[PDB]
DNA sequence: CGGCGGAATTCCCCGG
DNA sequence: CCGGGGAATTCCGCCG
């Protein structure tokens, strides 16, 4: 019944404050500590789902932050 | 000098599969044309393809390859 | 020779 | 951790 609030894939639980799948959990972790600067090839509104989440780390990371994901939480 | 890749605008290494392109776009088209051919765009299918952003959308990059006229028979 | 196709190699993101 | 797979550079075979 329950889905990841970022990519809509089935969630593994509440990670960093937000209900997410394992891949988004690990992605957000790597993004914050990598101090990554991502660039969208689109309009920064990109569709993020199970398949398309690979395409735009920028919009995926943005969705993580907007969903409320945080390292200390 | 110089000449630019007609796909991503990076410097072109020569004429590959009929079109002036960089090395990276050469091997990309090779992989894509023999691949699963299912690529999906997360955008509006207008995604900007340049040296920085060409990794982001295989679908749009492949489309630009085709539009530029790239083919295996060349 | 130089140009092109292409395989091989290296690098890195992704996800189980 | 690990393996899978794409990206891009490197290296080689062929031919005009
Ligand atoms: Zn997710
Ligand atoms: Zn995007
Ligand atoms: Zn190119
Ligand atoms: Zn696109």
């Amino acid at each position: 019944p329950k889905l990841c609030l970022v990519c809509s894939d089935e969630a593994s639980g509440c990670h960093y404050g937000v209900l997410t799948c394992g891949s988004c959990k690990v992605f957000f972790k790597r993004a914050v500590e990598g101090q990554h600067n991502y660039l969208c090839a689109g309009r920064n509104d990109c569709i993020i789902d199970k398949i398309r989440r690979k395409n735009c780390p920028a919009c995926r990371y943005r969705k993580c932050l907007q969903a409320g994901m945080n390292l200390e939480a």
